C-alpha cells in the first residue's frame, strides 16, 4: 500500500536507461526515490562497464515534476535538510562520476526535476519539455543547485527571470539559450538520447571522463590555475594505453580500438 | 527639482530620471539621490520592486555626466568610481528586485546601471553600448565585469573595444534584454514584469536573488553550499507551510512574507 | 631553396594581417609554424604602431588543423615537450598582450587551432568555418586550454558537448552562442575582419588594452574582487592625456584625436 514509485532500469552494455516510474505524481521525486537514483549512481560509478546513462520520466507529461509535495507536505525541517543534502550528494555525484549523464526530458521538469537535468552533462528535449524552477511560487527557493547551475548554463540575467518569475519555458526555449543540447522529433526523444549516449561512448573511455571533469572542476577558477589544472589532467592522460592507441590507429590509417586504460 | 520623479504604487516603485537637457546622466547629484532612493527601499520589505526608467524617448542615461567630470581632479573621479560601486552593488544586496526599463540610449554609465538591476526590458529603438574607449577611459561603474558574466566574455569583448552600440533585437536575442516592449507600452511591459515576480513569495524572491548574485566566482562546492545557507532563510517561514498546504487544497498560495 | 615563411605578414599600419602560408598541409602547427607565431605575437606586443591582428589560415578549407602529427611523430620526447610547453606560452602571450587578436575562421579548425581561435579575442566565421576539440576520439583531452578556455567561452554545458561528443559547431551556432562575434559572407572574411579591427583601433589606444585585460582577469573572480581589479584597471588610464582629450571633445563637440598617451 505505500507509495514506492521506483526506476526501471534498462541495461544496453555500456549504456543504460533509467526511467522513472510515478506518474501517478508526474514523476516527482520522493524520499526513497531520491535514495535510490543517488545508490543507483554510486553503482554506474564504481564499474567501467557503464559509460553513459539515460534518465526520462515514464510517459509523456512530466520528466520530473519536482519533490513530491504530498510527501513534504507535514516534513519536519531536519527532515527537509536531509533530503537537500541528498539531492546535493546525488547530483554531485553525477558530476563526479566518470560515466556520462543525459537528461532525456520527455515533458514537465519542475523544480527538482530541472535540477536533476541541470546536473546531467548533456540535456535532450522532446517537444512537450518544459523546464522552469517554480520554487518561488512555493514560497521556497531552488535547494537542488539550481540557483547555482541555471546561471553557470544562461548567465545571471536569464536565470533571474527563470528563478524570480518562476515561469516556465518549453523545449526550443530551453535550446535557445542554451539548456537543452538537442532537440528530438516527436516521438524520437529516446532514438535520440540514445545516439548521443552512442556518440560518446565510441570516444576513448578515460579521455570523455577526464574531459568531463576538467570542465566541471575548472568553474570557478581564476584562468592560470584553470590552464594548471587541466594541464595536470592532460599529463595523466599521457600515460594510458589509450593515447598510445590513438596515435598507432592515426599512423596505421585505421579505427582505433580503445580499452578505457 | 529632485534628480527623479517618484511613482509609488505600494510593493512597487517606478523611478524616472529627471535630467532630459543632460540625456539623464549620472551627476553626482542624481547618484546621490539614487542612493537615498535605494537606501529606503531596502531598509524594510514593504517595496519589493523598483523599474528605473529615464524621462523622454531620447535617453534612458547618457553615462556619467562629462560636463562635470570636465571640472573634477583625480580623487574627485575616484570618490565619483566608489560611490557608483557602492550605489550599484547596494541595488544587488537590496532584497528588492530592479528592472531598468530602457526608453532610449543607454550609454556607458547608462549600461552599468541597466547592468546592476536584476533584469531589464527594452524599447524598440533602444541601444545599449559600453563607449568609453570611444572616451579614452575604460568602463568604471562594473561593466568590464558584469556584461561579460551576462552575454559572455567575448561579447563583451566586442561591445567594449568596439564601443559599438547593440539595438533591442541583439539585446533580446543575447538576453541583455529580459523582455521588448511594443512603442508606449514601455512602464506598462516593466510593471507587468514586477507584478510578476511580486505574486511570488516576498522572502523567497529575495533570497533567491541573493543566492544566485552571491554565487559569483565561487567554485561549485562552495556555490552549493552558498545555496543551502540561503535556504534556511526560508525554511523556517509561514510561506514555506501556505506553499505547500495551496498544493495540498488544489488552490492559488498567498503569501505574505513572513 | 628560398625559405618561404610560415606566415605572411600584411602590415597595414595599426592593424597587420597574418595568413598561415600552409594550404597543403591544413595551415598545421608544424614547429616552425608555431616558432614564427610565437616571434610574431612578442612583435606586435613590442610595437608601438600595431594594435590589432587578425590571424587566419590560407585557403577556404582549413584556418588551422593543429599539431601535425606526420612531423610529430619524428619528434625526440623533449622535443614533444618543448612544442606543448611552446604552444602553451604563445596562447598566453596572446592573452596578455595589449594587441587584440581576431581569428579570421575561413575554414575547419582541429586541435591547437581550435586552441589559438579561442586564446584570441575576437573571431569572425566565414561559411566554411568549423571548430572541433575532437581529442577524445584519439584518446587524449585538449593539451593547449581548449577544455578551459572553450568553456569559459560559451559555458560547461555547450564546452561538455562539443568536447564530449567530438562534434564540429560550424558558423551560424558559433554566432548564436558567443564564439563568432561575425559571420562574414562567402568572399568577405577579410574584409569583415579587418572591418572589426578597424573599429577597435578607432578607439584610445590605452583604453582598449586596458579594458581587454579588465574583461580577462575578472573571470573566477568574486564579485566585489572583480569590481576592485577593475578599479586597479581604471588607474591605468586616469593620468593619460586621452582621458583629458575625450572630455576635452565632448565639451568642443568634435571627434577626439588620441595619442596612446
Ligand atoms: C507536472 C504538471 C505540469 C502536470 O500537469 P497535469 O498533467 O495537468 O497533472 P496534475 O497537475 O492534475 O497532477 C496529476 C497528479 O500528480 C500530482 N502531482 C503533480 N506534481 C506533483 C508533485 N510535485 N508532488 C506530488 N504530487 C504531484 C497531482 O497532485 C495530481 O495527483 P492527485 O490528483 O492524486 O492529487 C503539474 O502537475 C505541475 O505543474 N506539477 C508541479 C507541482 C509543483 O509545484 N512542483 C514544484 C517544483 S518547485
Ligand atoms: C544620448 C545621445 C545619444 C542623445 O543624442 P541627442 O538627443 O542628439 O542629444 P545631444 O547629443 O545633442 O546632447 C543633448 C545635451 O545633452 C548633453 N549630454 C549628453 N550626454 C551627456 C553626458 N553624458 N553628460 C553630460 N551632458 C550630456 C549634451 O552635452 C547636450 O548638452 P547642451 O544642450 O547643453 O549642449 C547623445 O547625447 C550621446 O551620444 N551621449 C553620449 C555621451 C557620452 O559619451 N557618455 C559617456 C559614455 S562612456
Amino acid at each position: 500500500g505505500p507509495h514506492m514509485p521506483e526506476f526501471k532500469v534498462d541495461a544496453r552494455g555500456p549504456i543504460e536507461i533509467w526511467t522513472i516510474d510515478g506518474e501517478s505524481r508526474r514523476n516527482a521525486i520522493s524520499r526513497a526515490m531520491l535514495k535510490e537514483l543517488g545508490e543507483l549512481v554510486t553503482r554506474v560509478s564504481s564499474s567501467r562497464d557503464v559509460r553513459a546513462v539515460v534518465i526520462t520520466g515514464a510517459g509523456d507529461k512530466a520528466f520530473c515534476a519536482g519533490a513530491d509535495l504530498k510527501e513534504r507536505a507535514t516534513m519536519a525541517e531536519d527532515e527537509v535538510r536531509a533530503f537537500l543534502d541528498g539531492l546535493r550528494r546525488t547530483f554531485r555525484a553525477i558530476e563526479k562520476s566518470d560515466c556520462v549523464f543525459i537528461a532525456a526530458i520527455n515533458g514537465a521538469a519542475l523544480g527538482g526535476g530541472t535540477e536533476l537535468a541541470l546536473a546531467c552533462d548533456l540535456r535532450v528535449a522532446a517537444p512537450a519539455a518544459e523546464l522552469g524552477l517554480t520554487e518561488v511560487k512555493l514560497g521556497i527557493i531552488p535547494g537542488g543547485g539550481g540557483t547555482q547551475r541555471l546561471a553557470r548554463l544562461v548567465g545571471p540575467g536569464r536565470a533571474k527571470d527563470l528563478i524570480l518569475t518562476a515561469r516556465r519555458i518549453n523545449a526550443a526555449e530551453a535550446f535557445s539559450v542554451g539548456l537543452a543540447n538537442r532537440l528530438a522529433p516527436e516521438g524520437h526523444l529516446l532514438a535520440v538520447a540514445y545516439g548521443l549516449a552512442e556518440s560518446v561512448v565510441e570516444n576513448a573511455p578515460i579521455a570523455v571522463a577526464t574531459a568531463k571533469h576538467a570542465i566541471d572542476e575548472g568553474t570557478g577558477l581564476e584562468l592560470d590555475d584553470a590552464l594548471a589544472l587541466e594541464l595536470r589532467k592532460y599529463e595523466e592522460i599521457l600515460k594510458t594505453e589509450d593515447r598510445l592507441e590513438g596515435l598507432r590507429a592515426f599512423a596505421e590509417k585505421r579505427a582505433p580500438v580503445y580499452k578505457g586504460r
